[PDB]
């Protein structure tokens, strides 16, 4: 499969037609509050440097493969473990983001995909209701180089080649991610490329992270993708609510 | 195992010992109001006269298996299939639901279980977050004769010995819960009996059903249970919420 073209998604995996599909744009005045929703907890983010993490150029993506021990909560009995990080971005002066709100689409996106306790393996959580849950946040241009960011970023030319990979030293994964952990929206959703699996609680935080031009520049001008392509605008279209009610953990 | 003696639940099964446990006292004024919560959808509960159904005196309640076509829904893609439906009830001037509210425990309480249908086995969906969903109603004492609950309290004489059991025509099972289905109480807890697994969801009606006093001192009176005992106030004590929120479907 890939972004722009052939095979059709739902030839490769039928779940990619299901009904419930991400990623979703956010219209916050239909979105419902739900005062259930509290500020997320993350335990283990805070990495040492050594043992190294694996940052892979796998031809749709940059991932960062997360060790064992990273606990996150949805909220109480709600419990995960953080599996990989991943990116997605547009184009030269073309955002990228995969949500959108009110038909905004920010420049880029940050998923912490997660794996529920109660399973072993993503291959057993995979269309089970809250087997896998995603952390996504936007990437906005700010005035500062963002140091958590530089770690990877400056790392992308090591890995421009489709099939790359490199080793970096353990970081505080959460400083990727916004401080604000009380204001998202909430939704229930599929993965956003195949098999587009559905039982994915999606939270998507309010608050943006901030990256320089420069940043966003390497993230989307660095990687080199299917044949001779330029990785780029590797985000899926906006899919129908379809009914789905997204919440909100904030009025 | 059995309620109230020996041996110790979590010698059964040290699950009963967890930190997300059934059931609990619903506080209304505390509960969170979703709008996301629509109205629940029960299909195919409206059973002919035949075939009949199996009704089991299993020592801890009365069972009714459930047969195949009974889908239940809690919300989009979020879809169930009914397994089977049993009571907890009290004693003479001694109450018996699991559920309390405002710490008012009700005569009795009706339970239909549920089996997730992205769960093929009951064994995968032990343990699994909704991999089972209960629908849970109060059971309060109306000066009338109920209907629905006729048909199952006047079969009790026919299985008052341990382990008996005997077929009861079909019957709507709908009929057995109340009149709105757009009001209920819903967290996550457990199996109130061992082994006691997390990840189910409860979801606990607004209203109460009413059954005459006759019908209710049938139910806590025919039946026997661990050996020569009669098979009363089968109901599992209160469990702390442990920073769970009970959501409500209403304002
Ligand atoms: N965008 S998402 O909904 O959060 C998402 C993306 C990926 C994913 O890594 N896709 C490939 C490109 C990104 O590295 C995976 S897991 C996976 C699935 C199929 C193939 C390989 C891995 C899980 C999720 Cl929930
Ligand atoms: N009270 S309850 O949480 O609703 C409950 C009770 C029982 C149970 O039948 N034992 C108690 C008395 C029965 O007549 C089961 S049985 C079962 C079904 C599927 C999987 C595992 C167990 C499941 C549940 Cl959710
Ligand atoms: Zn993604
Ligand atoms: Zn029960």
């Amino acid at each position: 499969w890939r972004y722009g073209g052939d095979p059709p998604w739902p030839r490769v995996s039928p779940a990619c037609a299901g009904r419930f599909q991400s990623p979703v744009d956010i219209r916050p005045q239909l979105a419902a509050f739900s005062p259930a929703l509290r500020p997320l907890e993350l335990l283990g983010f805070q990495l040492p440097p050594l043992p190294e993490l694996r940052l892979r150029n796998n031809g749709h993506s940059v991932q960062l493969t997360l060790p064992p021990g990273l606990e996150m909560a949805l909220g109480p009995g709600r419990e995960y473990r953080a599996l990989q990080l991943h990116l997605h971005w547009g184009a030269a002066g073309r955002p990228g983001s995969e949500h959108t709100v009110e038909g905004h689409r920010f420049p880029a996106e940050i998923h912490v995909v997660h794996l529920s306790t109660a399973f072993a393996r993503v291959d057993e959580a995979l269309g089970r209701p809250g087997g896998l849950a995603v952390l996504a946040a936007f990437l906005e241009e700010g005035p500062e180089e963002n140091s958590a960011y530089e770690q990877l970023l400056s790392r992308l030319e090591e890995i421009a080649e489709e099939g790359s990979e490199t080793q970096v030293p353990g970081l505080d994964i959460s400083a990727l991610l916004p401080s604000d952990f009380s204001r998202y929206f909430q939704y229930e959703g599929s993965l956003t490329t195949p098999p587009c699996a559905q039982g994915v609680i999606w939270t998507v935080f309010n608050q943006t992270v901030m990256l320089s031009a420069k940043q966003l520049h390497t993230l989307s001008d660095t990687l080199w993708g299917p044949g001779d392509s330029r990785l780029q605008l590797n985000f899926r279209a906006t899919q129908p609510l379809n009914g789905r009610v997204i919440e909100a953990s904030f009025p």
